[PDB]
DNA sequence: CAACTGAAACCGAGAAAGC
DNA sequence: GCTTTCTCGGTTTCAGTTG
């Protein structure tokens, strides 16, 4: 019944999202860009796309029908990653204080 | 079932603020439906109603079970959804107001 | 309250339980 | 034969913080 595990694996594999990449050969640890909106280096097409893609996939946001609320899209994916036991953040590897910020996640088998 | 007559009694009783009839024929009613605060369920004006369903059905025994209001809410919500005796008038429900509530018609 | 956050409350739906 | 409750996998809100 779940969807997030296979969905996010597919997005990483797709190569459509520049910072979203595997960090080991085993495809069990990945990087996910995590840029604050409103900051000077924030590309709102490119840094919202994965979050928007999840809201589109799950039917929460419908292009042309619903009003975009990108911050809401981010909150959804963060909270889903937090609650899912298929994903656990490697907090000591995440880097949120630099110019290209990112989180690091491990996928539970 | 048990829920149909029980909820009618609760509305008729006047014991729960906001649990009230909307028409003379006593077929449409409002049930307050507020999101809880941080372990603050008193802002829910009908929080008593969720506890009452759990007691009536023996699901909560005072002094034995841990109070679990969030769970009490889900039981009544899910019971209403599946029940063929209560049917939500979604076009009348008001979840976005300061004293929010849902509206239900009772099926004959 | 602009964007952001963890914790918690919240949800529908189907499987399971219950009478 | 029918009526609620448990389980699940995320979602949204609370009450604050700038993660």
């Amino acid at each position: 019944n779940g969807k997030l595990r296979q969905w996010l694996i597919d997005q990483i594999d797709s190569g459509k999202y520049p910072g979203l990449v595997w960090e080991n050969e085993e495809k069990s640890i990945f990087r996910i860009p995590w840029k604050h909106a409103g900051r000077q280096d924030y590309n709102r097409e490119e840094d919202a796309a994965l979050f928007k893609a999840w809201a589109l996939f799950k039917g929460k946001f419908r292009e042309g029908i619903d009003k975009p609320d990108p911050p809401t899209w981010k909150t959804r994916l963060r909270c889903a990653l937090n609650k899912s036991n298929d994903f656990e953040e490697l907090v000591e590897r995440s880097q949120l204080d630099i110019s290209d910020p990112y989180k690091v996640y491990r996928i539970v088998p």
